[PDB]
């Protein structure tokens, strides 16, 4: 409940020094963080329960890996990303999440690697004095994730996503965004890419298409299978 | 199922059955504070939502049905929950309870603030009003009731403008400028709550406890507990009157 | 006709020190300031005639009260309010005027207490470097005027919109109404911002004189509602 | 006190048809409109006293000419100019007033012809959806007034800045001066924009009454320069 | 050598020796039009610049030294050349000559326009004046001279505002709105020319021939040639008086 | 000199139908277009002399390739790119050019592949109603260029560039742009990437660092050698 302590004091994360690995996966839902830690990591322990925003650390192929819930939207993920980087020395951050497709050639359960993110957040207009900053993924993470997707034979589109402030927007103008190549909507990536660049860290978002503005029915097994593939891409990207 | 293109009336972030949520609701940011409020102040409280861990509860206070729902942090998070509560569950009275950071020399830690309005650096309203200035404003009658309840309990209750921040960590908040024009404290949700409540003809108020000061007093766990309890009672009374 | 002297010099108000009470009513029409001063005040003296912008000081229930015309619009009232606060030490400022309603349940002759003011003026975007400041009334003034209106059995409380452009081709009134705006006028946002800046108490008490929908009264109707508005304002100022 | 009637209804000007000439001078002070009407016009009749905003119609060299007070600032002059053009058929509109100089080579009592007007008003950003409109004088009016000033041996021609905020904590005058702005006033941008909108001819003739640097005269000096400005304006209107 | 961080005074885009450029200069957009003007109207014209093919020439007109320099298209291109001409070569009088597209019913193809000012959708001045409205404006005395020269030749010469576009191909120009407020014609450079000329205390004017109309007349090669020649003579006379 | 004819009538390019290849290189300087066409292409012919903005078509490894000068700045390149795409059916556009580095670890003669471009142009703020669009390279062109740079052992950085309207800017704020990862300044890429995305075309900028805001002296031979390497990367990217 302190507001003016500084990000290096990380008041939203109750972890001791060292409990968070240099490489971290960022689902939005803390219950997905627990699923990832229990399903894919060895020896996972919980290091944070503040606000119920669970985070865990364990190992994957002998490399230390953390998984931290972020909440929804640019202001929530910006709190957690600032604290992870400035307080815990995190250097590689892979967001794993969903998105809503707006392109006719993108299908539900396709996996998208966000090369960059458009946004209607004000955060960068206020930093850059009204000019246009392009939040952009780390190229080597992106290229690595792409190569792993190839090894696994996945349907993998690479392009721009749109980071919305307003999940419920009366005037999204999706026809305009789609005309200019935007693949899908989500709510966090522009902030992740901007703050990772600010502090010299490496960031990527690996996203599953969970809805389409035009289209498609799926089952629970189907969803869990695609989720597992996205997590495996992220983990390999993190440790290579 | 992570659907993006259902309308708010389908409330995909809230797992409650129709009718499980009361028309009056308290909105702490922290789902663990929702659980504390429900267990401490409400009779017969039942959990209606665990989606994303963002707990919500319904119970009764002085014979009235009351819910209490975590919102998460920031304008985008609370705007999801408020849209769904209003458009899917028929919520009509929405009281945010939480903390804020004072930026005024004469506002003290543990003061309770009633936000009469909220400034912001969110883009949400610039995009709605094509670049003009909308003033997000509390419901007058809730605000007046809460103030009077505070008088009944001999409380302070400062009343004025708060600033809804997008960036908890901001390199350029210019707090001197905001303080100069009378902003009392920083928080991260009220501008969206007040705007959406006005949009749908609902009544909203934020009742906030000062938990930090840009220029400073330390406090005890018990002191914070009793001020917290006092904030909740003001909000609960404001909801049922 | 100076431009680069400070507000402590009172460029536009030809009074000298002490002639202006700490409580002031601000109609927009100077002829209406004269009316208020004669009709409601005991002992009304005219302290200003610069530009015809009449201002008067008198007594009401034994309290000193001034009444000062502002012009029309944010730049005009900003001149007078800066000089009133920074030159003459005015502490309590209550605007009284008319507004055009844009809500179906608000009727002509209803009285509005402006809790806050939206605007399309650039004044605050330029102060807060593009961010959103909410100009807001003093709460104790607002609450006082509300109880007075109740004691006298009258009163809607909410947001008004301060327009720069009386004649606007694109006002988008349906959007402002959707988000609760009650009525349009042209001064309150500047008053609430400047009052907060200098730690003064401000409030707008407004009478609906027109409606977007009904397009709308007798002379006797307008003046009776007007006097009720003044009575609320005078009361709020002295309590 | 109507709000939602069109400008063809002349809400703020209590004249009837034909009482206002097609050529009009626009001082900002209504008391100064009265002065102009008596001192320079033959047969001056007062056609308006709404809000004290006096307006007069008379003759000069056998041509009908009106003189109408505007208030201070873009919203005020916009009200009067809309009604003058759309109700009364005014075609030629010449503002006369003062300004504060921000250039070292411009001196108090110099007369400025405003070729164009910069501004910090939001009026045009909201019309042109954030793009940059340049409010500009009618060239033939500008050229005429320039030749008259020469015939009479007086005159700087350039850009002025129309301010919303007479009292501005952050005017950044060094930046505007670097880019050639001559002086600050508070109305010309709105006049030039509205004149162009309705196909009318407009011009501001301004007297420097203050300087950012010299901070600056006798009463006899101010009034003699003033009369010269009026003489230029009257001449430009009728030629 | 493609240096980005030398100051304008080093004029890396212009290969002229010190003094090879006259204090008075005509600025067509097209380097081939610069060459035509120099060879047709100037005595003793010599080429001083071929960097990027953006030809510039110096010669004499009626015993006065005059240069003529291609600018390229758009605010960023002309702003490079104008900064370097002013800050490196001491240019003081700058007359743009070129074409424009009319958007007014009463402006006709082959009319010659003197731009008294220029509207724009460039961001250049929003960023200089922190979001306020600067009006780029011609030098009054050049404008007046050109008008009078046009009278001497019995020419039309319309005088008013032009719009400096960033986007020759724009899906949303809103020409009806601009025409409503009196914009005569579209071009792509004048706002930058007038702003930079004011910045450095120089005198600038744009003299433009209407070459197209949003609502329409066809013309002959000879007709375009004689109107072109007439535009150049007005600009040359305006430069040396 | 027509203003209202429509981009498909391409009034700035005097080429007959078919004279321009589907794959094109875009130097800014028309004299560099002539150098590229004479040095690297077989059978090159000039198809445009309008405004002196030379363009050429020839062959490289048996594939048809064009080279077209663009002028300086977003408004100039936007005219040529609109006409090439809408009138001549160009589908793959590689800008080859220079840039001014602002990062201390980027050296003069390094080759930069622009993953995305920041800008202070107003063009996208006016299209997207004041929101933030991120102009982004085609991933497969980018990845291909990267791989070719590897085959050749070049010093190849991949990241964001800044597209300036004002070569001479009194307030560039380069410290802020550099803090957020911007590698270098140039004047065209944001427009190229936005218009290529609008029309479903593939675009990339391959840029040589020719100046540094902090630092380095070079020779003519050095410059020509690095220029040749950048052109070879672009040509391979275009035809693979
Ligand atoms: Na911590
Ligand atoms: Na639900
Ligand atoms: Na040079
Ligand atoms: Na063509």
């Amino acid at each position: 409940n302190l507001y003016f302590q500084g990000a290096m004091m990380s008041v939203h994360i109750g972890a001791k020094a060292g409990e968070i690995a240099e490489r971290i996966l960022l689902p939005g839902d803390p219950l997905r963080a627990k699923y990832i830690a229990e399903t894919f990591l060895e020896g996972a322990v919980c290091y944070n329960e503040v606000r119920g925003m669970l985070g865990f650390t364990g190992t994957y192929k002998g490399e230390r890996i953390s998984v931290q819930g972020t909440g929804m939207g640019v202001p929530s993920i910006s709190i957690y990303v600032n604290e992870l980087i400035q307080s815990y020395g995190v250097k590689t951050l892979i967001r794993v999440g969903t998105c809503g497709a707006i392109q006719p050639d993108v299908r539900v359960r396709d996996v998208i690697l966000a090369m960059s993110a458009s946004t209607d957040s004000n955060m960068n207009r206020l930093i850059f004095r009204g000019r246009d900053y392009a939040p952009t993924a780390d190229f080597h993470l992106l290229r690595t994730a792409y190569e792993v997707g190839v090894e696994k034979g996945l349907a993998l589109k690479v392009g721009n996503v749109f980071t919305a402030d307003m999940f419920y927007n009366d005037e999204p103008n999706w026809e305009t965004w789609a005309r200019y190549g935007v693949l899908a909507v989500e709510m966090e990536t522009a902030a992740l890419y901007t703050l990772a660049a600010k502090f010299g860290c490496r960031a990527l978002s690996v996203l599953t298409v969970s809805d389409h503005i035009l289209t498609e029915e799926t089952t629970a097994e189907e969803r869990q299978m695609t989720f597992n593939e996205m997590i495996e891409v992220a983990l390999e990207a993190a440790i290579r």
